């Protein structure tokens, strides 16, 4: 029973998916594995028994998953702040000190929306292509003085030198599950399951827990002007959410806490998508509560209207 591995043919994604084979090999050195090169039509070789394990972008997989599959695996988060990649003749500048009505490129509701109302002299302009399409673009072409890009997507291509700005939670939060990688199995499927399961990283679990359950409650998806933040120090577990219209407008920025030690190891359902039998519960439900309490904290204050709004 090898180990058989889907992936995308795009460099970024056989990227990721390296890295997660080469950390199930280190805890188990002579296991066998097996690489086979829109993302449903993956999950479509998860049902056909063609693949065993798919690895994603946390935050590109649905708050719900289709049923028969869950999320096997978080790993280790990388890094989670969005990052600003200048135009070479902008070299050393920050969004701060740009020109006026220099246009920043950003196919984001979440990035446009918070950097509009940081920056409201800087003009928010989509920008489509793969990551290295918009590098193409930003410094090939006459347009964009800058472009935003996750800091973990460049760290993974060895773009690390490009990354101009690394923003902060007060200029432009993160997108829920950013930076961290997600492990996509059969649920039904108990020998993988526990295989994958060393990938979990219990701070990054609780942590995407407490995102998830927020946007999921929020009944938010990928592309939704929503934005998170958080942190564990010394037993507590912080989560920080915000709402906002297209233009970024108005807002609603809340913080909450929860008394969380983070977890050691060892029948019950999966937490927003996620299978981890292998860690304590307690925590996980503890996590998942402080998402529900502040979306509904940011309900009671009118999020949904901003959100039903800002659907076109
Ligand atoms: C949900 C999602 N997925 C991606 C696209 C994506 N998905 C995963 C990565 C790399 C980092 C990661 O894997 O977490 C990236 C690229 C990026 O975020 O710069 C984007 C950004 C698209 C754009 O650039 O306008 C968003 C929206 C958001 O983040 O608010």
């Amino acid at each position: 029973r090898v180990i058989r591995v889907g992936t995308r043919k795009s460099q970024l994604a056989r990227i990721q998916t390296d890295s997660v084979v080469a950390t199930l090999k280190a805890s188990y050195p002579g296991l066998q594995f097996e690489i086979i090169a829109f993302t449903k039509e993956l999950e479509h070789a998860l049902e056909k028994n063609e693949v065993d394990l798919v690895v994603h972008s946390l935050k590109d997989l649905p708050t719900v998953l289709p049923p028969g599959f869950t999320i096997g695996a978080i790993c280790k988060r990388e890094n989670p702040h969005d990052a600003v990649v200048f135009h070479p003749k902008f070299v050393g500048k920050t969004l701060e000190t740009l020109p006026e009505k220099s246009v920043v490129g950003t196919s984001s509701l979440r990035r446009a929306a918070q950097l509009q109302r940081k920056f409201p002299h800087l003009e928010f302009r989509s920008i489509q292509g793969n990551l290295n399409t918009r590098l193409r673009k930003l410094d090939e072409q006459q347009e964009f003085s800058a472009i935003i890009l996750a800091t973990a997507g460049l760290q993974r291509m060895g773009w690390h030198n490009r990354v101009g700005q690394i923003l902060h939670p007060e200029e432009c939060m993160y997108a829920v599950g950013q930076g961290a990688l997600g492990v996509e199995v059969r649920a039904k499927d108990q020998d993988i399951l526990d295989l994958v399961g060393v990938l979990h990283d219990p701070e990054t679990l609780l942590r995407c827990i407490a995102e998830r359950a927020f946007l999921r409650h929020l009944e938010g998806g990928c592309s939704v002007p929503v934005a998170v933040h958080t942190a564990m120090k010394d037993g507590q577990l912080y989560l920080t959410g915000g709402v906002w219209s297209l233009d970024g407008s108005d807002s609603i920025q809340e913080t909450m806490q929860a008394t969380i030690h983070v977890p050691q190891h060892e029948d019950d359902p999966q937490l927003v998508g996620i299978t981890a039998r292998n860690i304590p519960r307690g925590p996980q439900l503890a996590a998942q509560n402080l998402g529900i309490s502040l979306a509904n904290l940011l309900l009671s204050k009118g999020a949904k209207n901003i959100l039903d709004v800002a659907r076109q």
